């Protein structure tokens, strides 16, 4: 289904990957899931060349050709010319969810209304994975995609697992279930990670900063439980459309993902019809 390249085309295509920001002139758009990631082009079609971990290159493949969704990112192709492998996508113009939320290069603040499509988007994402028997294990708002409309894509297939316990422990700790830290793989712990995300689109604060009190993003929900702060008090102040109502049926969703006993965690399917009531 995939187009299959050659390194040299993809050399080219990225300025012989020009590693600089593009503010400068460079094609570095960003960095992460064990690469990174240049502005690049196909005839028509501008794509996404992730520059590499072999089984992390064999499994996205695998993963990306039974999971085609709207809400899942788009390979279109790659290269495996020797040790250096590369990945290919459909660009997603508006980059991901954690740098629009931080308004990273001047981007204006994602609206409410914008925040609401995003996380109706990611749940429906995620529903498709796990209809599809497939775990995520790193949901988080960098694997949250923005297409040309603002629609979230779930992105970065690499950990991903079609319970059953492990010896390599791997995720990003702050977005991570207790049982996840513990070596379970469910798909109830990409539902914890989701709530974080949740979260996130609620306040706009990163799930983690050492100048922050608290540390961690998802601690904010004791802090509302034992009434020392509110939701309202967290409420991302770079909006003008929030309503209460909304945010609280949110912020209901994040809380009741977050539980602490997996079991007690409501499944993707009622996550989204939450969601849905919502609006
Ligand atoms: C403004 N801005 C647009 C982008 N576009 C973009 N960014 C991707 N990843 C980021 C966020 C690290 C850079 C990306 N990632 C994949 C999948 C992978 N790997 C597929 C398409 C992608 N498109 C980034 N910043």
């Amino acid at each position: 289904r995939f187009h299959s390249f050659s390194f040299y085309e993809l050399k080219n295509v990225t300025n012989n990957f020009d590693e600089r920001p593009i503010s400068v002139g460079g094609n570095k758009m960003g960095e992460g899931g064990f690469g990174v990631v240049y502005k690049g082009y196909v005839n028509n079609t501008t794509v996404a060349v992730k520059k590499l971990l072999k089984q992390q290159f064999d499994q996205e493949i695998k993963v990306m050709a039974k999971c085609q969704h709207e809400n899942l990112v788009e390979l279109l192709g790659f290269s495996s010319d020797g040790d250096d492998l590369c990945l290919v996508y459909v660009y997603m113009p508006n980059g991901s969810l954690l740098d629009r939320l931080s308004c990273l290069d001047g981007t204006p603040p994602l609206s409410w209304h914008m925040r609401c499509k995003i996380a109706q988007g990611a749940a429906n994402g995620i529903n498709f994975l796990h209809e599809n028997h497939h775990i995520h294990r790193d949901i988080k708002s960098a694997n949250i995609l923005l297409d040309e409309a603002f629609t979230a894509k779930i992105s970065d297939f690499g950990l991903a697992r079609a319970t059953v316990m492990t010896s390599r422990i791997v995720g990003t700790t702050a977005y991570m279930a207790p049982e996840a830290l513990r070596g379970e793989i469910t798909p109830k712990s990409d539902i914890y990670s989701f709530g974080v995300v949740l979260l996130e689109i609620i306040t706009g604060l990163p799930a983690v900063d050492e100048h922050r009190e608290p540390q961690l993003l998802l601690d904010i929900k004791e802090e509302i439980e034992d009434e020392e702060k509110t939701i309202e008090d967290y409420i991302d102040k770079k909006m003008n459309d929030a309503d209460s109502t909304s945010v609280e049926a949110m912020y209901s969703v994040a809380s009741q993902c977050l539980h602490e006993k997996k079991n007690k965690r409501p499944d993707i399917k009622k996550v989204q019809q939450l969601l849905q009531e919502m609006t």
